[PDB]
């Protein structure tokens, strides 16, 4: 009961796809993660970041998913040199790898909302990346706020709940072809 969302990245030729149970939560996104051994790594890496790239990988490939997906061990990560574009607003959105996203998770990408994922909140509070909320109800700068709320920082999501934001959200994704519902 989720949704596929695409993104392309900025100034080429490629694209990926993230499996979202919440595409209601797209505003919030302000960086992806992809499994360090997702397919399109090598191709987007830029040359300064290719080798601790290619050391991040080399790491990664030590560790089990057990110790990987482990929620207690520290946040670790390497920028690829890559941007991906929000299909909703066209912001630019850095492309990390992470230990934390296995490559069997979904597509192996995750659009990361750190303002309501503990496991990106704690990613991004690692690296200082930016957190921004768009569900009302906690205070996302302290703690990922992990329950439902009605929408802000979301243009035309503003004030919608759960079901109406993805209702919404879909239609919008499907009529330009950057998304579509997935069971």
């Amino acid at each position: 009961t989720g949704a596929n969302v695409t993104f392309k990245v900025k100034g080429t030729d490629k694209e990926f796809t993230v499996f979202t149970t919440r595409p209601d939560t797209l505003f919030g996104a302000t960086f992806t993660v992809l499994a360090p051994e997702h397919e399109l790594v090598d191709a987007i890496t830029s040359s300064e970041q290719a080798e601790a790239v290619a050391d991040y990988k080399h790491q990664a490939s030590l560790k089990s998913d057990l110790v990987r997906t482990d929620l207690a061990k520290e946040k670790t990560g390497v920028w690829t040199g890559a941007y991906a574009i929000n299909p909703v607003n066209g912001k630019e959105m850095p492309i990390w790898i992470a230990d934390y996203v296995l490559a069997s998770y979904g597509t192996g990408a995750v659009m990361a909302v750190p303002a309501h994922d503990q496991r990106d909140w704690e990613f991004a509070k690692q690296f200082d990346l930016p957190i921004v909320e768009v569900l009302e109800g906690g205070n996302v700068e302290e703690a990922a706020y992990t329950e439902d709320g009605l929408h802000v920082n979301s243009d035309f999501l503003d004030g919608l709940n759960k079901e109406d934001a993805i209702a919404k959200i879909v239609a919008s994704l499907e009529e330009k072809g950057c998304g579509q519902e997935k069971v």
